[PDB]
């Protein structure tokens, strides 16, 4: 009966029915986004109202709509026509992915370009790439995708090995017109294949790996009730799923003795962007907001046992809407398991004679998505000791180009004539905090060095300082690894037994933030990515650091607009937005398929508990 | 027959015999350090000569000696009398640990101090703490330990719960005299116990953890030959053990097709220091060089199966010398196992229809040591994809003090009246590099931001720069996390198929370095700890960043002295010394026994291979 339960097939079909009945979902309509809304603050006391938010596209060229439906009551709560030139285009539709290649294949300019390079049009794949917002006035108010070409020599060939540089096209996917074809000149199309299952490239497969068997003869240490409520080693949470954000954690809390103590109300990856650093006009417009533009949840993989998730795995199979409002299940789309995590605590004491060792474990909740060439694993970890961690695992095939004769400051070489433009993958974690409840504040904590002198005669002392972030205008912060900078979220009205406010400390990896010039389009559209930490006052309509409609949407929405309100965040219901990313200068080792690389963050208890929370963990 | 084999019991007894025969090991002599020396450069062609280095202490007050013995030939190579006031005292002896408490227990000043606090001398434990070098002229040339007191209420009590603040004593452990007893005033001795196996504190133990079974029905994927030569998934290395450094890796190489390609010649943790940041005179002298002063290898734990090391474990049981030259085995002191490491690479391709997933694994080589209150796990990892990683895991019981009435800028509160002084744990990894052989160089690589303008009209471009470190004077470097700074070790004479020098990139965690004022004693004695990266030209006598004799030794030796030679490091036999540490402001959660926290670094291949090295990893 939890209001945080996953959407069921029935609820989605019911949203479909309500929209149909209301005249909002005729044959020209397509659902670009559909997701359940979280319960309002203080809604637990009142009866439940399951509400769904829907973005409806119209293939005949009519304006799209944003609609909220109450599936409980069978009503339309609100329906509003969107002016996309102002507020943004809807997310890219699944069905639009083929359209770019299809339209280009009969366009005389495109055909001329391919003929100049002696490429068979039947073998040319075209990626359906988000367009962003640049200097082309005609694109304002139109759904545009840009196309980059890759040659596929045969059906099972990896087209990424054969980029067609010097060529890009722009297409209106509603009116089904090619608006521009730009050919800056021929580059050699790299010839080596990148087929990582071809024995000629792999060589003989290793026979040297012996089996590793991970089993649980009595089953897992966690329970699942109500479909998605997890209880494990004092932790309690609900595992949600949204087609945009993917796996979302709700109501993260820890049972400390008799009391269920909230820590985080909602945790999600609310945006992720992949900005490219190649100034060639063929790619200088390239910034993929995988979450906001493409919707990472919708492309979640079905995860196979013993391959993707190893051990005793409990799967969730989230349901999403197709383009017509019919439910579609992502079978085994979410993995849940616990795993051993080495030593938790250990001491062999000379004076007492007592030797003590305890093992750690973590609960893992994950999914894996595929966005064109990229594949990303999103992992949330809960540890016995109260630590919470996120990790992103980046793999797939690197996005390629030609490698210029004479080299490049912005592209690395992977194979003869084959380049990989420099880029970043930058995530925003939205952490709606609830440290012992909703009354929270954030402090920035720096190490403080001290000068040798009076009070510090041996020059050994060091200290720290904490600065409370009192209003949103003061709450846009940068990393300082040299001074060990962290951010503590505390509850000023909840004290531990030592009379100190309870808290959690966020530990960042301090990787570089967005590198683009601050005057670029991407610096405005991904403003969140320019700073490591933002704190806002909670509001129900402030969901994404980039706003609701990212596709072809200029600056104007998202975090810079939210913080302008300059709201009180000193002992209030607040939200932390942490930017973290990977800066990728591709290496030869990344080709032809990339080994996983990782980035993330964690939060550790900081005077939250009255002593170690794992004293009751048993031996062996 | 490997010259890198572990020392055997027989070799140690033979060193004993040779020293005895030579008149160097009479009844007043004690071995403070004994270890095998590595083979000289180019020694493989010539017959083997197993040589051992020995530091010999004399309990009658005579000068100690440094001796090198050839156990193969039964000879003394060299023997030299040490002037400890100049070059340093020998490492702390096991047998000296009891002496501080024993001497203090009959000293009238110490007894007066205990009586003022109503403490039973029979219940007062005294830690045998390294003294360092401060303002006490009488200590120069004498073996001094300083004592801090902790009350143990009964034999199985954790004395760390009951620090006796305001009191410190200094003792000459050779002449067996108490030189000073300093009592700055009484502080309350904290009363709560810290007994983490007492049910009253733990409460009822959890019954909610179900078993996790990790097995290998056909055994491990690695082989061990010659006692300590490991071969695993293309990697080759020898696992050494030294009483000072602990586990040392030799000859790390990777079999790429037909060629065994060297990467790292020797990897070790060559020093570790724990500087304290409390300006109280009771502790302001406190800096524990666990490696250099105490010898971490000698206190390696015997690791129990299913508790310390889980899965299919292969143990090494290294042999060390006791104080008289008799061999002593550390049973199951080194764990070796492989473990699953999640997804290695994954792509689901739209155009080819091919779905591909491969799993990662790592080889783990570890030990755990105990130094008083502290316990540290040292972990080396080798991954399928060519990555090499070190991780230190810090646990044990935090070093305590009183918590001052009215608080402290340099001490945190753990329990009523109980404090934990701020401190750091700072490691130095010595990496004798051999990237495709010995001709190596180091470049510092920074991300480079670019300005919007001509050549970068959209303001999206970003790049990087590499600066070769050509001589040792230019090779003392600091972190810059904001610019994504890393260091690449390459071989300028070995190119990959793309005509680029092969290399490995060192990725640091960019944690704060030594915080002490640069004019302090500790900044001079642990100079290495003030900077993140040092590069030297290889020399056989440049083993430790702090020199051979750290105990009570001023500045004068170690890294600052090595780099003054200003040797060529541009395409030469070089050594990288990476400083990395944890800055610890203890939390209530660290009490009464600390959950593990970690720090480390890794090196990843950077154009070392001609493409991904894991294309031949099989499915499932
Ligand atoms: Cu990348
Ligand atoms: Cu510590
Ligand atoms: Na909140
Ligand atoms: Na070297």
């Amino acid at each position: 009966a939890s209001p945080f339960r996953l959407a069921s097939a029935g609820e989605i079909s019911e949203v479909q029915g309500i929209l149909r009945t209301a005249g909002l979902l005729g044959p020209e309509k397509r659902i670009a986004y559909l997701g359940v809304l979280d319960p309002a603050r203080g809604a637990g006391s009142e009866a439940e109202d399951r509400r769904f938010r829907v973005f409806i596209h119209d293939v005949s060229g009519a304006r799209p709509q944003e609609v909220t439906v109450s599936v409980t009551n069978g009503t339309v709560i609100s329906a509003v026509e969107l002016d996309t030139a102002a507020t943004g285009e809807l997310p890219v539709l699944e069905e639009e992915f083929e359209v770019v290649e299809q339209l280009l294949a009969t366009d005389e300019r495109w055909l001329k370009a391919l003929a100049a390079r002696n490429l068979d049009v039947s073998k040319v794949r075209v990626a359906p790439l988000s367009a962003g917002v640049f200097e082309y006035a005609e694109e304002r108010g139109r759904r545009i995708l840009r196309g980059l070409a890759f040659v596929q020599d045969f059906p099972e060939d990896s087209a990424w090995a054969h980029p067609v540089d010097g060529l890009v096209a722009y297409v209106d996917v509603v009116s089904k017109e090619v608006t521009r074809v730009i050919d800056t000149g021929v580059f050699p199309v790299p010839a080596e294949h990148g087929n990582y299952t071809d024995p000629e490239l792999t060589g003989p497969l290793r026979t040297t790996q012996k089996p590793i068997s991970i089993t649980q003869p009595e089953g897992p240490s966690f329970t699942v009730t109500g479909g998605n409520h997890i209880e494990w080693e004092k932790w309690s949470l609900d595992v949600g799923f949204d087609v945009r954000e993917g796996v979302v954690l709700h109501n993260i809390a820890f049972r400390d003795g008799d009391r269920l103590r909230p820590i985080i109300n909602r945790a999600s990856i609310a945006e992720m962007v992949v900005p490219y650093g190649d100034p060639s006009p063929i790619r200088s417009w390239q910034n993929y907001f995988d979450t906001g533009e493409y919707l990472v949840g919708q492309y979640a993989n079905s995860l196979e046992l013993g391959c993707d998730c190893l051990g005793d795995i409990t799967y969730l199979s989230p349901v999403i809407s197709d383009a017509f409002g019919n439910p579609r299940e992502i079978r085994n789309g979410i993995c849940m398991h616990e795993e051993d995590w080495g030593i938790l605590a250990k001491h062999s004491d000379l004076w007492s004679g007592i030797n003590y060792t305890r093992r750690n474990r973590r609960m893992v909740i994950s999914f894996f998505t595929t966005i064109g060439n990229y594949d990303y694993g999103f992992y949330w970890y809960l540890y016995l000791d109260g630590t919470i961690e996120f990790e992103a695992k980046a793999t797939g095939v690197v996005f390629t180009s030609a490698f210029p004769e004479g080299g490049s400051d912005n592209i690395s070489q992977l194979a003869p004539g084959l380049g990989a433009p420099f880029h970043q993958h930058i995530f925003s974690a939205r952490l709606d905090m609830a440290i012992d409840g909703f009354t929270n504040r954030v402090e920035e904590e720096d190490v403080v060095r001290q000068t040798m002198g009076p009070g510090n005669e041996r020059g050994n002392a060091f200290s720290r300082k904490r600065t409370v972030l009192t209003r949103e205008s003061e709450a846009v912060r940068e990393a300082d690894a040299r001074t060990g900078r962290t951010w503590i979220i505390s509850n000023p009205e909840s004290k531990n037994r030592l009379n100190e406010p309870v808290g959690y400390k966020l530990h960042a990896h301090n990787q570089p933030t967005l590198l683009a010039d601050p005057g670029s389009s991407i610096a405005r559209r991904a403003a969140f990515a320019t700073k490591d930490l933002w704190v806002t006052r909670y509001a129900d309509d402030e969901r994404y650091p980039t706003g609701d409609f990212v596709n072809q949407h200029s600056g104007g929405a998202g975090l810079p607009s939210y913080i302008a309100q300059d709201r009180d965040i000193d002992g209030q219901d607040i939200v932390v937005w942490h930017t973290f990313g990977l800066t990728h200068f591709p290496r030869v080792e990344d080709w032809p398929i990339m080994p996983v690389d990782t980035v993330g963050f964690k939060l550790r208890p900081e005077g939250f508990f009255d002593r170690s929370p794992v004293l009751d963990v048993p031996a062996n």
